[PDB]
């Protein structure tokens, strides 16, 4: 019942027995294994006041056996203050110190995130008191200013009201708050980021003239208490970027390529006792594969390949000359070197790689285990010379959770 | 329950509805997935009378509804003579055509294996006759020879007599029938494979004269009948070598690599409509990762990153100068290389992740699903500029199958 997990590189073993607390579902069963699956049922979000209270109650007792109050006064008072709002308004609010709490325990419950050694580090905004979306323009303004620090980055998340009814929601509907422009062209390519074709069309249905270039950052698109969203651009000056350029071949800032500091991603919902909160946008720091694997050479992104290796002058006949393999670790140098040498944070895969396998030993020691996600923390390039590969990682469900949500354009009942 | 698995690189879905003839268990539950554990115990491998006729049965109407003769006279009267011989025996033995379809369904139904594409194209050497630790050194070279043909390599297993008592097998003791030696140095390090130091020392142990270097073939120790196990050398000449040089550094050749032509794994069991075969030597094709990533650069392996780095005079203070990265790249294309210029029968992770995924699309028409690991399938290098880091794969048991089983020297009653 006390499961072992091992490292085939070093032989390292370590006993998980926090998973007899997951509360969740995976996906998988005892005849089949959804691990390579991205978006299972269970990863994705209605509730009613009856399934309110064990959730925070459980979650309520997390706190309380955290600061070393558990079963004292101060919890049952709380225990009992919520139980009757629960009653009297079928859902509650939470304490700015169990927000904090939630929040930071979300993201140490992500199991797909190889970045969480950092999660005690996480800077929380309260935007309960948002009505707008100007308001909401006017707190994301604040969370990008606050994060990016003039390049020295800092992990924070901004919190809007939560979930009531689910006719009222307050929707980033971006899917990153810092994203570039996807346009198709009348032959059939695609200039900018093909992955947000569709969402640029909406922004120009809603009124947005594009500037139709490559790397046009888009407007935010922002609703409030479930009305219909509006459109508002983030002042350049709080936008950093960071050309791209490579340490020996001159000829790489022709390329003309650059990326954006702040990854933010704003479409996902934080799950707390129980309450959804269903805009919560939340950033760190970039990990250079992100961008220079899939960002820069996914087929369906950039896909620029076929460039860098032509500039190298490569044998690009064979698919045996591993070409393709060559010209993307030069890539993934010219984004590290890139950034450092603007003083932009960031980490090479082999550093965060580490210092995950280090945080995961600190989570069996204090914790129990640490739910991890081999498919999603193992880094898309080079895989096995970084320790993750071969360790073995146990994945569960742990609340309070990040969670997956449906676009908002599939469900907005418009007017 | 007849699930849909994603590619989400070109939008294509497959419905998979094989996994309902699915029998073995996975390891995983609705609340636990254990897709990155290695050795599961449901992955290895002792069986009574009562349930050998279910899995008889179940294996004589795949095999008859195969040849599209099911339920028909030819398939009840075998189904009754197996019966009967059960009873009889409280075993059977499987015609020659029946162990040919079982042993290509057995690596059909092998989820963690990219080349399966491949799969009906099977020579299968009937060995069950054999008596003696010589009878199977003598099969075992002809399987060499055979498979090697002289670099135009051909996939082939040989099948020795099946288990019966369990105090009485067949075993190959080596994991494979060609590898390196591992010496152990008196300061500490390792020549040749640190992995065989363990089966080095067995060898050197039974009477074998190490010539103590780095790529010295080892020696078969092969065990007939639950007997001692004997020490046997394969004729050098049968043994396909490849030395290892690049097309354009030519210091690479003084780097003194080589590797071997036929992997062939040795260790591995049989199962076949209940029948256990733990000795079932299978020899396929390289494909250049296994050797260029995993054998020359785990760092419990030949661990050759650095001195590649040295040699491209590269910057190996710093962790994201990405020197790891780019000396791994150039040892891959000089694997390649090797093999083709020498005509040594090897595939790409480029060529053969493609034809894994056209396989992948095949076996939905005509068959229903494909089992797949993708912890498995995805290359240790580069993985996301290969088509199946963006596939979907469901991953479930069927049978025949091969499955992993204990080594033979912690388990042999010796004398
Ligand atoms: C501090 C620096 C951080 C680093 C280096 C980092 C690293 C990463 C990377 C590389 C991914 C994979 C993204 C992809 O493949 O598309 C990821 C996923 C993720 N990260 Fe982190 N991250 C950081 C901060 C955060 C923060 C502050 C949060 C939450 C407050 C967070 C939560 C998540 C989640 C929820 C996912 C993916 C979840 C899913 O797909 O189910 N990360 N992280
Ligand atoms: C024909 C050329 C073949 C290619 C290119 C190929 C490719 C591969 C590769 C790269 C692996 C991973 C090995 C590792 O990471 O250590 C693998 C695993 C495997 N292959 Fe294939 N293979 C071939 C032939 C065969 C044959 C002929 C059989 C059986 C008769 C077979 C059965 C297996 C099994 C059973 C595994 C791993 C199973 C496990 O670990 O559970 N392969 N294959
Ligand atoms: C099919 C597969 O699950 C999908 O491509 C996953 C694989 N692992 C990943 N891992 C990360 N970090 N990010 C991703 O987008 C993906 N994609
Ligand atoms: C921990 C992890 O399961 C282990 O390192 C696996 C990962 N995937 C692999 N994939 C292949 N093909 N071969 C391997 O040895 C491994 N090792
Ligand atoms: C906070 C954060 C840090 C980081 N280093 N990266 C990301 C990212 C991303 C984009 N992907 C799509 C997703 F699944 F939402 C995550 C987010
Ligand atoms: C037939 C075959 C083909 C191939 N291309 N590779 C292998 C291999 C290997 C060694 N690994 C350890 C294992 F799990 F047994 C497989 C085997
Ligand atoms: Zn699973």
């Amino acid at each position: 019942r006390f499961l072992k997990v091992k490292n085939w590189e070093t032989d390292v073993v370590l006993t998980d027995t926090l998973h007899l607390k997951s509360t969740l579902e995976t996906g998988c069963t005892e005849h089949i294994c959804m691990g390579s699956i991205m978006l299972p049922s269970q990863h994705t979000r209605v509730a009613t006041k009856d399934q309110l209270f064990p959730l925070a109650k459980e979650f309520l007792d997390q706190y309380y056996s955290s600061i070393k109050r558990f079963g004292s006064k101060a919890h049952m008072d709380r225990l009992e203050e919520v139980n009757k709002e629960i009653e009297s308004t079928s859902t509650y609010q939470l304490k700015d110190t169990e927000l904090i709490y939630g929040a930071k325990h979300a993201w140490r419950n992500a199991s797909r995130c190889v970045g969480r050694i950092q999660w005690s580090k996480l800077q929380v905004f309260d935007a309960r008191d948002c009505t707008t979306a100007h308001g909401m323009f006017n707190y994301i303004c604040n969370h990008v200013k606050y994060a990016t620090n003039k390049g020295n980055l800092r992990s924070a998340i901004t919190i809007f009201p939560q979930r009531t009814d689910g006719k009222h929601d307050f929707r980033v509907w971006n899917s990153q708050l810092i994203r570039y422009a996807g346009y198709k062209q009348p032959d059939g390519s695609t200039l900018g980021d093909p992955a947000n074709v569709q969402f640029t069309e909406i922004c120009i249905q809603q009124g947005w003239k594009a500037p139709r270039g490559r790397f046009d950052v888009l407007p935010l698109l922002l609703q409030a208490n479930g009305n219909d969203p509006e459109l508002f651009q983030i002042p350049p000056e709080l936008v950093l970027e960071v050309p791209i350029r490579h340490p020996k071949f001159d000829w790489f800032k022709d390329l003309g390529l650059k990326w954006y500091g702040l990854p933010a991603v704003s479409n996902m919902l934080l799950e707390i006792g129980g309450l959804e909160f269903s805009a919560c946008p939340f950033s760190g720091w970039y990990m250079g594969t992100e961008i220079g694997v899939r960002d820069y050479c996914d087929n369906s992104r950039y896909n620029i390949l076929e460039e860098v290796a032509k500039k190298m002058d490569l044998d690009m006949r064979k698919t045996s000359s591993l070409w393709k393999d060559q010209a993307l670790v030069e890539i993934n140098i010219a984004v590290l070197y890139s950034f450092q040498s603007d003083k932009v944070t960031i980490v090479d895969h082999h550093s965060a790689t580490e210092s995950f396998i280090k945080h995961m030993e600190n989570e069996y020691r204090c914790r129990g285990g640490c739910p991890a996600d081999w498919v999603w923390i193992v880094p898309p390039m080079s895989g096995s010379i970084t320790p993750v590969f071969h360790q073995e990682m146990l994945n569960y469900r742990l609340t309070p959770s990040f969670e997956y949500q449906p676009d908002p354009w599939n469900t907005h009942v418009w007017k």
